[PDB]
DNA sequence: GGGCCGCCCGGGCCGCCC
DNA sequence: GGGCCGCCCGGGCCGCCC
């Protein structure tokens, strides 16, 4: 079997898309997002807030995962880890292990995890519905590493895939977007947008 | 579940919404509210009156609870406290915990809470309802820092998130208001608002 | 007795004598030292290279104590100590006290010292004399404050002062300083000087 | 008693002087060496020859020691490492400590210091005089990261000091040169030679 | 050899003195 | 009320792809 999990988006049963945040692209942004490139550009270790939208109810006991995978056929098979220099950084929240790139701020109930058969991390919340009155749940994510670093990511893309999950892990559904985690997201945006539409 | 307290305003089923006092914008008037910001302006340790509205007239055992929130993303995990310089002056009324950046005054039964799992602080005070000919309670609160504090706030925008609750923990309504603690709440208004009029 | 270490100037048999380097006034220059004021300019935690210069060689078991006093005769019996906030700072070397705003890097007999009746900071180190060839000695002091620190030295200026001590406690030379830790020495170094030759 | 070596030259009663070989400036040359800038340019784990010459036989048992320090006075207390994704690099040759800047190869006597007071590193070789027809003695030095690597020298300058010393630890003489380990050694030394005569 | 991403840089934007 | 110091800001400056 595989030791790559699919990025393949499922909407599925409940109807579940991701919403982001309109950020602009000031240079320095410390988030933002492009839909034409379905692409996220945060800042290192700055709050990226995600929204989760259903359609219907997903069943109590319901777990949200966040996982990131390298987008390019050529490295999919590498395990996405924080660089060494970042590793050894006095930077953790007292729950994250110092090797994994995603983290999850202001949950009570964040789990990490480590699998034993793919060493792939994964961090994982409790789903909790909207307030009443309101049409989505937000998470706030953080990623530890530039795309850039050595020994890290080393300038490769990432995906992150957010998978919604029942507590028997049955998967309810699926959707996943591309991250650059960089010095200055707004100016990143703009050149990327600009070069798709010059050269794409 | 999440360690940020909700902003969402909840007016509920007893119409509950809060008042200001008109103060003007002279330079440096003690508190001063901006209803096109839903903005308080005031100065570090000054009365500020809210006033509490409710259509109808909440259960005996009522309680008004305050708490602050950093407003922007990127700071609302972190819990909102007063600076260390602050907090070692000698300016504790002898209830208020010298950590907090809001207090109650002038109200015999002030209760100051920190949360055993978020360590956010609150300050709560029995709810009472106006006296006959009245439509309105007003509560003074008192904000410990300035929003520029260094090692405190440091020049970020709080949200001040005032509850009505039953005694049994049910949120019967929810409203909350942006603060600025500084210097000189008229220029920082009129400033404020004409460039939200200019570049909003 | 006083309580306030005198400032004067004592060059002393020994002839001893400060020596700065030349560093120029690009804006944020780490430190720059301004003849015309007698006054080093220079950022928070930086080093802060200072010259020893004597005719005479001083006697074995010679040492160099440095100590803050503030300028201004209204604050002169004040003692200069870190701010609550930076005092509270992960940044301890391990030997400089927290509260000492006046550290020594990179000597291996350093000695930081509160006087037990005027309740000062100083930081002594062994006088060496200079490398055969040579024409002084260099101390690497770092300030850890900035000037305008809020509840420490709040915009005042200092003064360091140099001593040459035998071992037995005589002073065997005194120099000293006005030092302005800020984050834009060059700025504001030329700035001081403009207004001096203006408005002096 | 300082934490710095000193960097100081002194050629000494043996007429200690380092030589280079003439390497050129084509864009990625391994090493060259620039004499105006008193500076050589070098890759990343690549052979660096470096000459020693001297007027006067050198006593035996004489040792020859390699150590590097920051050139700036800002960082010259850090001692000078490997960064932590080379230190993780399986590219040791047995002997070397993966978290040593300087090698030495080609030696059956090399010897690698760790000091006990400042903990920093340094690589040491026996003297052997020229052959017979030979005016020096060449040392063939490797350096395990580039000036830019991130969590290591960070873009920092350094010296490497040679020093030559007696068995019983005298002083003999001392030379250096500034160090820059980069990806195109030639692109580099021109840009930096140019800028010295444009703008030094 | 030509040329394409983190960070440095001078310009300019909130408590307190007058 | 007028006006005088830390930090934000867009412009632009080294390993690696081509
Ligand atoms: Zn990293
Ligand atoms: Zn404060
Ligand atoms: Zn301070
Ligand atoms: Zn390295």
């Amino acid at each position: 079997s595989s030791s790559v999990p699919s990025q393949k988006t499922y909407q599925g049963s409940y109807g579940f898309r991701l919403g982001f945040l309109h950020s602009g692209t000031a240079k320095s942004v410390t988030c933002t997002y492009s839909p034409a490139l379905n692409k996220m550009f945060c800042q290192l270790a700055k709050t990226c807030p995600v929204q989760l939208w259903v359609d219907s109810t997903p069943p109590p006991g319901t777990r949200v995962r966040a996982m990131a995978i390298y987008k390019q056929s050529q490295h999919m098979t590498e395990v996405v880890r924080r660089c060494p220099h970042h590793e050894r950084c006095s930077d953790s929240d007292g729950l994250a292990p110092p090797q994994h790139l995603i983290r999850v701020e202001g949950n009570l109930r964040v789990e990490y995890l480590d699998d034993r058969n793919t060493f792939r991390h994964s961090v994982v919340v409790p789903y909790e519905p909207p307030e009443v009155g309101s049409d989505c749940t937000t998470i706030h994510y953080n990623y530890m590493c530039n795309s850039s670093c050595m020994g890290g990511m080393n300038r490769r893309p990432i995906l992150t895939i957010i998978t919604l999950e029942d507590s028997s892990g049955n998967l309810l559904g699926r959707n996943s977007f591309e991250v650059r985690v960089c010095a200055c997201p707004g100016r990143d945006r703009r050149t990327e947008e600009e070069n798709l539409r010059k050269k794409g």
